[PDB]
């Protein structure tokens, strides 16, 4: 039922590969002709063996998807599908008597309902959040039957909402794990620097089962850390440990190897110790000035550009950020895979991780509420002891409004309540108070650590020139952030300078905003706009744009564009400046 | 605005061939990312000839569609598509001053608004019924820019609503005509045999224009009618004409030339005249019981499946329930383009025509109900001079309810008050109130002149069996007709006569069903389900339904599957016993 | 084994429907890894149920394909698809001992290799012409396997050869038929007028079977005419009966109930009589000269543009040609399904029928001889009881040489030995012999009894204004028949009459060219090129072409532009002038 922590690090089990589909636009397996739910539906999962019987399906004849994966990709006639897909898999687990099964989903976007030999397991909306299901007692001798109703449709109340600037990839698209467990396990537990404290880790730990007061040792053998405590009848225990690790950096990005073990489960994990606040106009990681040389990034694949979920994938990702020389990727605009997370706790990338509170959510829906708290809980709850990830986004480009301003200031709140440490941020946005003047009078940024903004000064707001002549203020002193900037191009495009969407006008802008954004006081952090071309549905420009948002750096056939280099040199030199 | 009568029979022309395009799912062209409407958006279809400048669309370098059509049949993309596509089309007219230009869509699913060089010439809503906007002044010399956002995404309040049987066929579905009209022009007419006297003819005629008192002659050269009347300061007379028509018959389908002229005006159209009553369980065309040996046919093309709109469609079409036997046709779910409302006609099929008030219409929406009584207004203002047409149906397997009846007792009422000689019915549905007892009980009977409903005992009600032993009963003396009955099959597929969708299974069906059809008291009339094979989203069965609902007697590609022959067989005994 | 006249009179069963298909484009399933044929290959048809077996396909779960068709239009992936698919199809017969059953193909191009059961039983070559196996005694009890292998791959050797018009269908194209027969059946016969005679009936019949000599009676009952004839020990049997039959013409396109009985079978037929000779200039029908008001045709589907095979098909064609006034089609440039023959002959349309010798054929490879001339003998044999073909045509635009010349006279002698009454045609080519002079002095011309060629004064040689200034001369006084002419125009694309490719410049040509002609000495006939835009693999123009070849003078959605009228219009003055 509850989120587990480190998936990876249990005994798990892939039921990936091709699954069974059915598309279903007007939900024939789930609503009768008098849309009514009723019991022969799909979930059932009946082959279609006896045909002196009437129904109207069949799985075992059906086609397959991928899984995991987007279905838009997969085929042209799924190319814009939002609806329902119905994915179906068996399986065969051999669980010895005791032992518990979790079912466990990385991800599907948008809505899914789960059914395990024909009984509805729950339901689950939120298309970037991982969900589990117990599944111990239903799990049958030989085969077992699990159905999942996928569906993408957009929805006003919904997280993201009707609108936004990224492709609707539906489907199941993050792996799908079974998780063994002991009959007591740990489920949860933190482990991180206290708050400014490079001498101090505070940690909890977390059981889940019928015996939950147990010894609980804490091992980190590099450390000569053998820390042990006993869990109280709630099954928890908190506990702090006199220690001077070597702290990460994206230069030295040092890792320990961390190992909990109780009476009845054991986890090992990679860890690493760092402190972050800020100062003034400065953000200071170990105490240590730094400026975040960062560039954004969706959740989406190099070269075929469908929905990124593995190693490879994010690797071939960071290792394009790693030549642009950065230390820093904003994740956009959504919780990613942990696959992604933890490579670039690895590589030595700061982190900045965001959930999709974007445009014009409903901020007087309660329900609305209630989901985008759900996100940013289990966003946090997954990657709490990620120590690369320094800032936790909120939201990005919402309109202002009280209601709003109310909705923000609740999640900022518990942000604050779950995590004392990482700064808080959001995408905010620019105004032009008097001709030449732009600012962030945001009443949003009273909430922030950082005054963080997307601006596109050169691309929507005038030409290039425009970056000539601007000049830029703030009301208060908190580093400043710049969450978005830059243009389009396509890669392979030439011509003037004055030619929009030309690989030559999108060089002649970063040249003239680099210089902008050195003479921007309090300047802190830039994450540009984008790191990849990726799919939106919301760019028709015919033989240039073909429904890509085509303000990557590199292309989405990894072709580094001219304005790659303007931006790497720039960050060639802050890195100097910075030493 | 207006309607306009016999469009076909007009000064037209052509607006019809490829148009620019662009899908659009989330309405970028419509709304900016506050979701507000925006000056800049596709409706004023510049060309993107200027790349200095930033524009994220381009009409003239994007892709075609063909125009009629649907969109779903003409790319893979566009298969399931349910959302807006942009179409645009460039042309040129020479408007003499003086006279005036009409734009008649012939009929846009779902929702279309249409603009004229930038400016909004309004929407229209519904998807069947034609609608038109005058463009006198708008016109300009040289180069005209026409665009349409297309949209056919379900809502839950539209007629119909967000479940059906039948494909969600979007786009610019049938034709677009410029028609030129003088001045003063006859815009309507009506010319038709009065009720229950075949000695009669009454009609009346409706001018549009600053003219409106004119001599308005009627001319039926072929009956030496030549009748002459003045316009009142409405631009309406009405007149009476004793005469003696030779009387149509789908054996007879006789109609007369009917030329009508104003002093400003000339149109000229086919009609023919008929008589049509009740009496008891008897239908009577021309004082004639008759029997209507019928079928059912979907809006949709011989082979390839696509939104039927030629009268090549309609003659195929027809042809087949020529060859079936059929003397009746039921257009179902909706208004059918005129062109097979008028072979229909020619080649002698009497009609049932449809709105499609069809399933969970939400009955408490006054909305909703404006949208079914506008399409009902449209559907037999188009064709009440049809004379082949003797049954209106408002409704189509609607659930019972007090709010249910009021709103097609208000419909049953509005085309009482339109139309005083049809026959008004609707697809109502049985009950089997004791063991082997079917009834229909439903207080819809109440309001139509014929026990109107869908049975399909042997296919989703019981074995082909249960045709053999159960018995019927009404609880009132009006004539019954069974508008849908069936089962389903896919040509070439067979096998034992007990496996379901074997063209065996099929047929066995029909010969038990006809057995069953002879001993309903009272039955005047049969359209089974249905002539040709159509598409569906809600039938799944891999390599047998593969998305079209299979209960044609005839294959999509146009085979005689061998049910139909039992049908042709039993209305060549019709024909015969009714002679 | 041999040819089966009037297959649709016989008592048939169809196998068409979707059958089970691979796609094998390196031939996996006939050669092996050395290129050698094997045992286990995919004819055998077995379906993979035993999984601890290796074989590397399944028909059982592979995907279908719609037979008749070509495939290209059925699968995106199959468009341009030229290679092997493998056709598979399980069907059940039951078979009166004594009885004979015949497998009949109405064409697959271009090769068809045929299994039965695992057996082979045969092959074929040449992709319009239809063939038939006996499979009698190689019926088996319970399910049977029928595989086809079809493979329509471009051969320098063909017929026709690398580079032709017209796209590569390939696939079974036409229906699939069982054909049951007595023991001993009437296979082949001919009834038609001896050569110049009003009054005598002449014919011949052919019998199969152990009982070869019989008595036989032909019957024509509304002539009064019972003629009984006894065949030799070989068959076969001749006949002449005087008769005065009323004559088939256009106008009353008279056809005869025609019944052959003999001792062991019978079969009818509708079958019409009339003379056909050339007189100097003049082409004289049934002694009176008549002008051919042609149109030409490719044997492609309104709409959706795959091959044609239906009375739907035909009837839908020919209607439009009908509408266009013409009273005679060529079709072009292999024999078309016999559904289409036969809707001429009952509409009333004279014929041109012609095989694919078409441009650089190999003259000299004498399989290439075997293979044109099998496919005259073929296209005579099927239909030379179809009075309304009036002229066989051997070649289309083949290049000049003297083996060239060899090749055609082989084709023209063997046509006039097989048919003593029609006319002998080909479609030459024109010269400018000096400037503003044209000719067609081509010596194949001296083998025909036309001087028939295609022009494309106006469109290919000049603009339009050539039409207005050229002189053309003809070396012999037989009747000349422009067999082509014409220009492209997309539908809905307008513009100047200068401007190539719109609709009023395709109007502008063939008002002139149509004005040319009026002054071409000894023009008897014209076949424009063509009825309907049609599929070609040469035609680039983007939003222009795509695809299709633009000569249409309706579209291939069935919109008739501007240049339609003109014609129209000039084969209405030429039905005035030749009452
Ligand atoms: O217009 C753009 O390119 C971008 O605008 C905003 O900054 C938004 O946050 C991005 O999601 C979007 O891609
Ligand atoms: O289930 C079916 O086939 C049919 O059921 C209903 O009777 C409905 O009116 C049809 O539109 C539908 O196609
Ligand atoms: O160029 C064209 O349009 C045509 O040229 C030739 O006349 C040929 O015979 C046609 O098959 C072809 O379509
Ligand atoms: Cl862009
Ligand atoms: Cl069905
Ligand atoms: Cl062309």
């Amino acid at each position: 039922a509850p989120q587990i922590m480190n998936v990876s690090a249990r005994q798990t089990t892939s039921l990936d590969g091709q699954w069974k589909t059915i598309v279903d636009p007007f939900e024939n397996g789930y609503y009768d002709y008098r849309l009514k739910p009723y019991d022969g539906g799909y979930a059932q999962d009946k082959t279609y063996s006896d045909k002196t019987k009437l129904q109207e399906y069949d799985f075992e004849t059906d086609k397959l998807l991928f899984v995991p994966g987007d279905w838009n990709t997969q085929r042209p006639q799924l190319y814009y599908y939002e609806g329902t897909v119905w994915y179906r898999k068996h399986f065969e687990y051999s669980l010895q008597p005791g032992k518990r099964l979790f079912l466990n989903f990385g991800a599907v976007n948008y809505e899914a309902i789960v059914w395990l030999n024909g009984k509805r397991l729950g339901r689950h909306i939120g298309g970037f959040t991982p969900f589990n299901f117990e599944i111990t007692n239903l799990l049958k001798e030989g085969t077992n039957s699990l159905v999942v109703k996928v569906d993408n449709k957009r929805l006003p109340e919904a997280v993201p909402t009707v609108n936004a600037d990224w492709w609707n990839f539906g489907g199941i698209t993050r792996p799908v794990t079974l998780i063994e467990m002991p009959a007591t396990y740990i489920r949860d537990y933190y482990v991180q620097l206290a708050k400014d404290d490079k001498n101090m880790i505070e940690g909890w730990v977390q059981l889940e089962g019928s015996d939950k007061e147990q010894k609980i040792t804490l091992d980190i053998p590099e450390l000569k850390v053998k820390k042990e405590v006993t869990t109280d009848a709630n099954g928890y225990a908190s506990f702090l440990i006199k220690s001077k690790p070597i702290l990460w950096t994206p230069e030295n990005p040092k890792l320990y190897a961390v190992n909990l073990a109780s009476e009845t489960d054991k986890v090992s994990d990679e860890i690493g110790f760092r402190t972050i606040r800020t100062e003034g106009i400065k953000i200071l990681l170990n105490d240590k000035e730094i400026f975040c040389r960062g560039i954004s990034i969706h959740e989406e694949t190099p070269y075929y550009s469908g929905r990124a979920y593995s190693k490879d994938h994010a690797h071939t990702l960071l290792s394009w950020a790693k030549e642009l020389g950065c230390n820093f990727v904003r994740l956009a605009h959504y919780p990613h895979n942990e696959e992604m997370v933890r490579e670039a706790e690895r590589m030595g990338f700061l982190v900045w991780s965001e959930i999709p509170v974007y445009w014009t959510i409903h901020w007087e829906n309660k329900d609305t509420y209630q989901n985008a708290e759900q996100q940013l809980c289990d966003m946090i709850a997954r990657d709490k002891n990620r120590c690369n990830i320094i800032i936790w986004s909120i939201a990005n480009e919402t309109p202002h409004s009280k209601t709003r301003l109310t909705f923000l200031s609740n999640l900022a709140n518990k942000a604050r309540s779950l995590d004392s440490v990482r700064l808080i941020g959001a995408a905010m946005e620019k105004e032009e108070v008097q001709p030449g003047v732009l600012t962030v009078n945001d009443p949003l940024g009273e909430l922030l650590d950082i005054i963080s903004f997307n601006e596109y000064v050169g691309w929507y707001d005038g030409d290039s020139e425009k970056c000539d002549r601007v000049n830029w203020t703030f009301d208060t002193q908190k580093p400043v952030f710049i969450s978005e900037l830059g243009g389009g191009a396509l890669y392979g495009h030439h011509g003037s300078p004055k030619e929009r969407f030309t690989e030559e006008y999108q060089e002649d802008l970063y040249i003239r905003h680099v210089n902008m954004l050195k003479r921007i006081p309090g300047l802190a952090g830039t994450t540009p706009w984008i790191l990849k071309d990726f799919r939106s549905p919301r760019r028709h420009v015919p033989e240039i744009q073909d429904d890509f948002n085509r303000k990557g750096l590199v292309s989405d056939k990894g072709q580094k564009k001219k304005a790659f280099f303007v931006l790497q040199k720039w960050y060639k030199e802050l890195t100097e400046a910075y030493k």
